[PDB]
């Protein structure tokens, strides 16, 4: 079993789309060392959109909790970057 | 289906329960703007109880949590007015 998400998110901040996603990537490099990812990825809608993708595979519920307690995770969070425009949860076994 | 939420708020915030509301009124305002909401209410119990009680209908749980990552909702949520003291969730179809 595992558990899949798909989001897109909204880029709320002005800044650069290449200083925004050296961030996303900074953000993926360490979030697929945590215990509980499978996979993490992250990359630009075209840049128009000023959107954000993330291809996520967890192995529970409960990984996707601890990911946001990590300190990586919230460090992006304080910069207020984006917010989720739309997300997609499913559990595949 | 539908993902029903009362809950009811405790004001730790030692300001003006009409200066609180307003801040409720314009998280009320942008939150029914959000896709997943269906419906989201705010209004305060009476003066001497210090407390603002909730209505909502969200489409889905995640639509909740996609609440949460709004920045009209976190803009509400750093001022530290409220903490929940009690909540009920319930799928409704």
């Amino acid at each position: 079993s595992m558990h899949y998400i798909t989001a897109c998110l909204k880029i709320i901040s002005d800044k650069d789309l290449n200083e925004i996603m050296k961030e996303f990537k900074k953000l993926e490099e360490e979030t697929n060392k945590e215990e509980g990812c499978i996979t993490f990825h992250a990359y630009p809608l075209e840049p128009s959109e000023r959107k954000i993708m993330l291809w996520e595979i967890w192995e529970n519920e409960e990984a996707v909790k601890i990911h946001f307690t990590k300190k990586h995770t919230i460090d992006v969070q304080k910069q207020e970057l984006t917010e989720v425009e739309w997300l997609m949860k499913s559990n595949v076994n």
